[PDB]
């Protein structure tokens, strides 16, 4: 199980407090995760300043995000700079309303429990293979994807929805939420949707 | 090298336990006094074949103290006690109320009352140690305080605050005794009698 790894204390108890006091707006996940992506986004973008290879994994800066109403999955993927396996162990596993202070203190990913029984963070970093971190919130581990790079650059965030999270998987709820919380961020943000013959494509929301 | 994470299993174990026991939660002291009996059992056949057994303490008791002041229950037994490689191991790793007790978490129902939960324990073949936690973690220490329990083991709880009825006497000896009604050993609870006086009381 050198795969396995259980969490440090405090996270154990941080996410104990955002389920406990945020239980009454769990739609702020989706706002934190694309935060997340948008710093990821910015760093990758501040390396090609100086390493003109930064960007030659995947040429774009860019958000997707896709719904499987029949896997009952959430898929958020950015083009960012990524993580290398050694940061989704370390990053993930330890840390140095409560609505704004989430976000601040460097925990806002956490919020992600509030509608998920399992969430599972894809990366490839320009350094490093792609990786696989999962968890329950009561242990996680992180494996070499056996798919092997299928990403070029950037994280996948995705969620094994809660039953009562289902309204997470309807376009219309998506797209408002996705809007919404998409308005200060730099980058533009796509959301798969259908247009009603019925042909599915990426559709801009920023 | 003191402090250790739970089994996977255990955490999702105590979960379990809280989110389905809410509402009977009086079941935490049927399963810590038939802890307490089983370990009395246990040390009651180790007498059997070795002489030497009961050395540390005579008696084969269970005793409840309650401590409003400081806000702690504590339960003790003077069976064959824990040596520190068993409370790591056996602690941190692995209506329903009747259901937990066949499978072997009972234990872990005192969370359901409790925000932090200490085991202090002395087994003959080691010295006295103590585990501590709160379920977000657990570490066991070498009691500083030496040999005080001469063999046997503590549960003191630190009872959460809607839990403040459980340290009324009144109410502890209600419920000591509907489940003490059944363990062949002696349950007594440090109770009071108006002057005003503390001495063990009976309850089985
Ligand atoms: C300031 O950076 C942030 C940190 C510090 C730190 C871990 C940054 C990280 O160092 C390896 C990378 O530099 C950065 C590019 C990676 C991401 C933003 C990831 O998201 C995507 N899409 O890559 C995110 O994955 C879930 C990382 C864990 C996030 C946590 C624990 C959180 O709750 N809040 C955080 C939000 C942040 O912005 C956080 O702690
Ligand atoms: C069959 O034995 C029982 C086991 C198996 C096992 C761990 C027994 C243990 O092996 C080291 C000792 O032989 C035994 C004498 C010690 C006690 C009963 C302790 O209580 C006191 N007073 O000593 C109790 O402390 C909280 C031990 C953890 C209890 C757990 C995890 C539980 O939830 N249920 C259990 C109840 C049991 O009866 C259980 O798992």
């Amino acid at each position: 199980k050198s795969e396995k790894f259980a969490f440090q204390a405090e996270v154990n108890r941080m996410m104990k407090l955002i389920i406990n006091s945020l239980y009454k707006n769990k739609e702020i996940f989706l706002r934190e995760l694309i935060s997340n992506a948008s710093d990821a986004l910015d760093k990758i973008r501040l390396i090609s300043l100086t390493d003109e290879n930064a960007l030659a994994g995947n040429e774009e800066l860019t958000v997707k995000i896709k719904c499987d109403k029949e896997k009952n999955l959430l898929h958020v993927t950015d083009t960012g700079v990524g993580m290398t396996r050694e940061e989704l162990v370390k990053n993930l596993g330890t840390i140095a309303s409560t609505s704004e202070l989430i976000g601040q203190f460097g925990v806002g990913f956490y919020s992600a429990f509030l509608v998920a029984d399992k969430v599972i963070v894809t990366s490839k970093h320009n350094n490093d293979t792609q990786h696989i971190w999962e968890s329950d919130s009561n242990e996680f581990s992180v494996i070499a994807d056996p798919r092997g790079n299928t990403l070029g650059r950037g994280t996948t965030i995705t969620l094994v929805l809660k039953e009562e999270a289902s309204d997470y998987l309807e376009l219309d709820t998506i797209k408002n939420l996705v809007k919404k919380y998409s308005q200060f961020i730099n980058f533009p943000i796509y959301v798969w949707s259908s247009k009603t013959k019925t042909v599915w494509d990426w559709e801009l929301m920023n």
